[PDB]
């Protein structure tokens, strides 16, 4: 069809609130054409490895409730995924719907020459949230955008000082935009579109020693670190927990070798761990604070870079050395503010400290059960993995999760390995339905293995 | 105050439709000393640089008409910013602003795992909107998540093949995050975040010559290049426009080194330029194209990646190679879809074209009658600039339209040059107020400097001699100081000041 | 056998001035057993397609006359190779194998940390003759080493001033050393040894314009122009010549954008162009000079870099900065300083020039009466080319040559191009057999075509 | 002067074998001024620093004995400092000196076109000489070029198997030639010149466990190693040995990685550590070994880089990928020839061995009667160093010992440390009189601080 018609056609199903068998076997049938001729045929592969065919072609329709998802078929799913970390406060979270509804009745986006007032407000409120010394906001619209506008206040701050070395950990996961991924450690994702930016270097996550190793070394070879940038636990890794006072000493270590010290928390921030940042558990300040996903309400894409003045002061005498046309835009801002009302109002934190405590120890209980399938379970509030013995596995497990109506997915840089990252507004009951889901999971997931084995075994001489 | 206190009180304000005067005075107030402490003191500096003092101090309220932005105080401003060329079908085009609504109590952000259908949707709409090949499409959030992708999509398909070198060129601007501002070209932007990516190599824009010089070179010594990114017009270079049949030329050249054509459209796309693509003008079909500003409709940041299935494919065996959290949201797709109905039913690009013509020729006028003021008006379609004799002129001119309440500001790389990029939408009679409102200010202008004051000539010539003499400076330097007092004889005394000291420095 | 028993049959071989049949044909048999076991087996195959075969399996023995070269079988060739511009006062010039001699009875190689006479006369005499206010020099062992010591006298001048980007020209040829070979512009040699130093850049040779638009873009971006390097003429790029004036525009083109001119004279250097350096041609002075081949006089390796007071400073307040164990070494210096007596006393820059024009004469000639054959030929003084219409063309020909006992060989950056380098003190005599040999040449190259149809 | 008028001098001066005082007075203030105006004015000041005044401006003018210099006011010195490893087979070599003296009279430099038979001869030589698989042979001019090569092979063996990362050590020298420097670790001898080849990242020396993390986190990320580069003991780091085992431990952990393993015995290979190369110790094979300074005999520059089969092979197809002017000309392969005979002759590293022994023994015993001076003193054969308390003090022993006519100098990656690196032909005497020299050296050290001391106390009491 022409343009005018395929756009037409669209703003028609934008308007629709419902299907009925017809309308939606034709949408579910299109869109599976179309992800095929237009998006990535790939997309349909992957989701296949983790279904039994026919699910991996479940359409997204709307929010149900605040923790649940229903498709074009009206199938109704807990989400455990949560989108990876966005939807803190839940699908559709009412306060955050009503101050975007609210901006957009006014002004949605920015003319970037008169003084926009939310992007003010949300930076008074992010200093007022934020410890210590951390007081300029720098908003962007995704995670990677948030690393890239850390790493430029690092490279700006630093290179005057002749500094341009920067130390990563393997296992990290910063974005995929080409400074971030230079930051970004899993080799399938950095291969093909090396070479990254010059003076990246990886040490291992969670131990000091190494670290000192790398800055030592550096300095002896006149390639001085500027800067140090981890997540204080690696989502996409797997959730994978530093040993505990690892952040505090990397605070120490960078103060002595005079590097910036730059905090991910795109995926561990707005309450996730149990406190409103991850840097909080040790009360750590970093120079520099990643912010995405969660804090646009799971409404808005907005991120946020935020820094000391003695760091952000790089941009003070020309504002136009770092900027972006959508970043702190009204609607992002007004979605940002809603959501940081809504986890201070409701103290959700505590609450997923208390449902990852609950949901953690139900996940561990699983595990000795089922040592055949499962290695280790691990977590720090509602940021919570399983790894299981082998790749396939953790594919068959997501597969039935998903036949149960549960939503959960696999980690980027970490196979085998399934993140739980429900809402915060998961309730005590859904909490209870998921550790029930993953049981039924489990106890199908040994029989189809037990199954195989004897019909293996078969073959001999 | 409590984090909870602020978020509260900034809720109640988004509420708010109306301030009366108090209200108006606290929250301006407050914004002017949150900008200040929280975002950038900077800011406020520059906008009293392009303002009479207590107008730098405007603050943003909402939207008035499809053409129009009123502050705090009440008073609407005629937007020939077009938000740096966001707001193609106008401030809260009814249209996008509905689909948006309608998307918003459904699903507004999207899990990333099951399939988003307004993504397959925008999708299948972006490859019949597209010329030739382009069929695939990927959604990030801004023009610098676009060109990353570009940038990333020819990575993919050309180091296999043996190529790593890239060629941008001069003026031209492709965003800020480290991957694409290793394209971008101005200096100031680049200098404080070097090293950037390696492999990177400008040419001028519009000179085909050096481009196959650079190519050819880059070929005979093992460094074949494996993309060509260009702006087929630079926005923040001034609106520089390429001779005609230029973008044809790059596209053969492209072809015959067997390199990937990458058009940055991010500003030039979605009809501003009197087609829905500037690269339609020629029937240009580059390997990789980017979008973002107008995409959104002025509601949703997003931009778009699109490509050919032969480049695109590098992604089918692992689609997880690249991909963003938010990119190809419902929101955002519901706004983007609206766009392209909008601009299409309206037929937006014609418009375009009507009256950045009409505009144009009203500006080309005003040079012909201002010469002492500007050097030239430039533009197509709906993307124009006029550039002034000097910087400072350029932001009294700025000043002087603020004042009548239009909006108007600078290019990125280009001082003195003023974009106009309004709506597609502005009506015919509010382009003939932006001719009055651009005539009122040139003559204001003028006043300004006929104020006892305008000849300096010999004043300039004296500085030009004397810089030349001074017997301490290398030829470097003094070539330095005589470039900068011919681009700009208005700081003769302040330039010849400098020189002096430095020459005595090397006795 | 043991390394002992190898060592001492080499000692042995080394003693003997002659070779009867016997020994001859053993040790013939050894070298090529040897190039193909611990060499590189690579060679053997290169110097067929430039042989007809037996012929490849000549082994150099010991130089004839100041212009001859002798194998083990005997056969004495006229030396048009030069060793590619090492000869220029020919084989065992009794100058300066007398200085060597000399020096290696009372110091070969020095301590480094003793002032060493022979480095303070000949950084003197390099003064005296190198143009205008290049002073100080940097002794080392190889053009590569000439052109490192170069780019790092750039480097430790201009990154202060913070302009970290070099521009070269294709076709260059500037050595193989890592830093070298980032100026170095031909493929082959660059892309196996990728990522080479970063803000490398290439413009072509004897273009202004391309290179003014060069310096103006990496301003414009601020990757600012620390140098720009450079052959006055490309040697391994085929004998081109540069438009005339071209050097002088570059060295107020480097002036104009605050970069440093540095001239690779490793190949033109020591009289080979009709004047003791190219940049002589047009009054040129670089802000930094690279010498090497001839410069040892045929006898040693050495290399020097010279430059003005104003960029070699950068080595004075540490001048362990840049250092080499070798560099400067007296047996070196001797032989340099002969090498620079033998010039100045012989005036063989004139001769070089008369020769040059001679030789060239002819070869234009031949180029005329064999079309078929040849494309063109070029050169300046005794560095010359003659470009055949293809590569095999080219390698037929070298082939004929050596069947004629005259040695040429190709060049790196240019295939079916054939270098003409011979000894500044090639004889008219000689000149004119070398003229009939490319006759005969390419008389029986025409036959073989005519023949083949 | 003309430069005919100036080189005409020179060669008067080097025919010269003797100098009355005024012959001597005139070429010392020359050679002085022309230091100054035409080479560095930096090493005079550098040299005044390690001297008392009036000895800095000292003139090489011939070897005296096999280990002695003489200057050119006759002072004979002994030579402690070997120019920095080259001098194993001492100053002029009667054997060394006779084959080079041979081949100069037939063929000093070769035409490059025609097979050169010496090339082939001392290739052949090496191979046997080198340990196990070694067997091809690229002949260069110095220890740098040898590196580059080195690096050159890896990169083209490495770069299709989609490896570009290089690992070094702290305190590791490998040359000053931008691609040597990228691997030399000192900070000092590379900010300046950066930036330096890509992909070089360096881990401390002698510590298994930070190079194996190294090798990971570099497979992990995508940025594969290539190849590690390592002195076998670091010369200019102050004579820095490993842990024993080490060698043999890189040597297992790069075959793990698929990583070359590159050997730097440019300083340490040729007999100096009580073995033809230093990896014999362990019994390691790298997959390429660098040799300069000692190969060369004391008489000619070279280098030598050998490798495996299967890592040169990479040339074979393409033999003018890498090239080099004057490497393996007939004069220097002589000279290799002659030393590598010399040394397996007259059982020259077994002599380093016990010489070595010996003087390390006389040191380490001057450091126990020394703390206030000496920190320590280390070594393996005839490559040792004497680190001190301070900077200073290492400068004044150097003095105090060219005072009485023994020549030592400091080590480039590493302050305070003294470079005690004679030839491996010291006769026993020698060693001797060198640990006497050294014992006046700081005896007439300890006199001058307590001398101060007394001086400021007394001053102090008087107020
Ligand atoms: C720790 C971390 N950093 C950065 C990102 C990238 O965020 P975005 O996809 O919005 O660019 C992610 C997303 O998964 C993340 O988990
Ligand atoms: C041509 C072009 N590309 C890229 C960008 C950057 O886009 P964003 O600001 O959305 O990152 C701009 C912004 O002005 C632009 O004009
Ligand atoms: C111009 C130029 N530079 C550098 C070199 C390299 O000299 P070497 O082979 O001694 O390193 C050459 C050799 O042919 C040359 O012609
Ligand atoms: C171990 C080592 N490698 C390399 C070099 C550099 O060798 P050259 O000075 O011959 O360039 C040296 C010189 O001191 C060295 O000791």
């Amino acid at each position: 069809a022409s343009a005018l018609a395929c756009s037409a056609h669209a703003l028609n199903l934008i308007e629709k609130r419902t299907l009925d068998h017809e309308e939606m076997k034709a949408l579910n049938r299109e869109v599976i054409e179309y992800f095929k001729e237009h998006v990535n045929p790939g997309f349909l592969e992957y989701r296949k490895s983790v279904t039994a065919g026919g699910d991996y072609g479940a359409v997204e329709w709307q929010a149900g409730s605040l923790n649940t998802l229903v498709d074009t078929q009206g199938q109704e799913f807990i989400d455990c995924l949560g989108g990876f970390g966005i939807f803190n406060v839940g699908h559709r979270n009412p306060v955050v719907v009503s101050a975007v509804q609210n901006q957009l009745a006014k002004q949605p986006l920015h003319s970037q020459e008169l003084l926009d007032p939310l992007r003010a407000m949300l930076a008074k409120t992010l200093a007022a949230l934020t410890p210590g010394k951390l007081k300029y906001s720098f908003f962007c619209n995704s995670g990677t955008e948030s690393v890239e506008a850390a790493l430029k206040l690092a490279k700006a701050y630093q290179s005057p000082r002749g500094k341009f070395t920067f130390i990563a950990t393997s296992g990290a996961f910063h974005g995929k935009s080409l400074g971030a991924l230079s930051a970004t450690a899993k080799s399938t994702f950095r291969k093909p579109f090396m070479p990254l930016l010059p003076g990246f270097r990886h040490v291992p996550f969670g131990n000091i020693e190494a670290m000192r190793t790398a800055l030592n070394e550096c300095k002896k070879t006149g390639d001085d670190v500027a800067a140090v940038i981890l997540e204080p636990i690696q989502g996409e890794g797997g959730v994978i927990l530093p040993p505990p006072g690892y952040l505090t000493a990397v605070r120490k270590l960078c103060d002595e070798f005079g590097a910036l010290m730059i905090l991910d928390e795109v995926q561990t921030g707005m309450g996730r761990t149990g406190k409103m940042f991850a840097c909080e558990h040790e009360n750590v300040q970093p120079d520099i604070l990643c912010l995405a996903k969660a804090l646009g309400g799971g409404v808005m894409p907005i991120g946020a870079t935020i820094a000391t003045e003695e760091v952000f002061s790089v941009l003070f005498d020309n504002p136009f050395l770092h900027t972006t046309t959508f970043g702190g835009n009204p609607l992002a801002c007004a979605a940002a503010l809603a959501t940081i009302n809504v986890l201070l109002e409701q103290n959700l934190p505590a609450q997923a400290e208390q449902k990852g405590d609950m949901l953690l120890d139900g996940f561990r209980q699983l595990a000795r059960e089922y040592p055949d399938l499962v290695q280790e379970a691990r977590g720090k509030g509602m940021l919570m993995a399983i790894e299981f013995v082998d790749n396939e596995i953790g594919y068959n497990f997501a597969s039935e999760m998903f036949r149960q109506r549960v939503l959960v997915a696999g980690t980027l840089n970490n196979a085998k390995t399934i993140r739980i990252e429900p809402p915060l507004t998961l309730t005590i009951e859904q909490c209870e339905l998921v550790i029930k889901a993953a049981r039924k999971a489990l106890a199908a997931m040994r029989v189809s293995v037990e199954e195989a084995l004897e019909v293996s075994a078969k073959e001999q001489q």
